[PDB]
């Protein structure tokens, strides 16, 4: 949930997942940085296609957070924010009210939660002989995409300078563009799910 | 030195450094992947320019190894190799003969050794009022560049598929190209220092 208005032990720890098979200033920096597979194939299963890409998107965000993880600590980022207009909250026990947490605690919990869904055989069948549950796209895929977006939002609004230092602007913008086009093709994310990055999506998408 | 012919605890650990201030198959995969600041500025000090870029190159290699580190363990890569024609060795105590070690042990030792040179005030002055030692370029910069190259060699020859999975082919090729052009401009590396990547350098450089 969304609230709209030298210690290293507690930074985000990356983990790769095995394959399934103000805002105006921020956006101008993003576009200026550049100067320095979406459709379901015919005969292919939609759930499988969406499952494949959901694990792939997790892995791109894992690689991108991992590149800057030493710059995001509970002292640099005491709240999970995407500018001062958006704060994102985490519920530690399911069905309980979400709370304010530092950005790396948030990212850690969220990413480990995604891996727990990928690793759950009743959600993501790990054999050819398994099936997907009813409501898979709405009940599993959509919540995962909505949450992974919040990680992109924190990176762009609070760590873009570091991404630029490492020359990862094009990899970041390419991943995000593919994430947003994929969500559009299947109506997984709507304009409101983009929060502070709406203009970015308007520019990058096309 | 050069010899020419589920446990996770022992993979390479990344650490960012604060800013100073067969082979034919491998090369064709590299070029096909693409379809899916060098001169000293006027009035500027050469030692400073080379010191700045040496820490920057370390940081690009750190980010690139970090992206694939879970795929390089003492079981996947029991020797530090760049194809079966080149094995690179590490001396654990200075002045002693270098030995065979696993790739991630090698990379760990080498990168931590680079940081120890960057952090040594008598080599890399950490204030405006320090000076560089005599022989800086030959005795400090050149050995560091020669060693960092061996890390690029292992990545290209043994982990390129994983770099491709993460869409980092262009970032890898861009870093390596800039590394090789920088070495050419100042004669830091010679054609022999490139070992198995000579053809790659021939294609990428220009
Ligand atoms: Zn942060
Ligand atoms: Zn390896």
């Amino acid at each position: 949930p969304v609230l709209t208005t030298n210690v290293t032990d507690f930074n985000y720890t990356p983990s790769h997942q095995k394959p399934f098979l103000d805002i105006k200033q921020i956006v101008e920096m993003t576009l200026g940085s550049e100067g320095v597979a979406v459709k379901l194939p015919r005969g292919e299963d939609e759930n499988e296609w969406l499952a494949v890409h959901c694990v792939d998107f997790y892995n791109q965000i894992n690689m991108l957070y991992g590149s800057i993880t030493e710059f995001c600590s509970p002292q640099t980022c005491p709240r999970m924010i995407a500018t001062n207009e958006y704060e994102y909250l985490w519920a530690f026990q399911k069905g309980q009210p979400p709370v304010s947490v530092s950005a790396p605690k948030y990212v850690e919990c969220l990413m480990r939660w995604c891996q727990d869904q990928f690793d759950d055989e009743s959600l993501f069948p790990s054999k050819v002989t398994g099936t997907f549950p009813e409501g898979f796209i709405q009940r599993v895929i959509q919540p995962i995409l909505r949450r992974l977006f919040r990680v992109y939002a924190h990176i762009y609004c609070h760590h873009f300078n570091e991404i630029l230092e490492l020359n990862l602007q094009t990899v970041l913008n390419t991943s995000f563009r593919h994430f947003c086009l994929f969500a559009q093709e299947f109506e997984l994310l709507r304009p409101a799910d983009f929060g502070p990055l709406l203009e970015l999506v308007m520019e990058l998408r096309d």
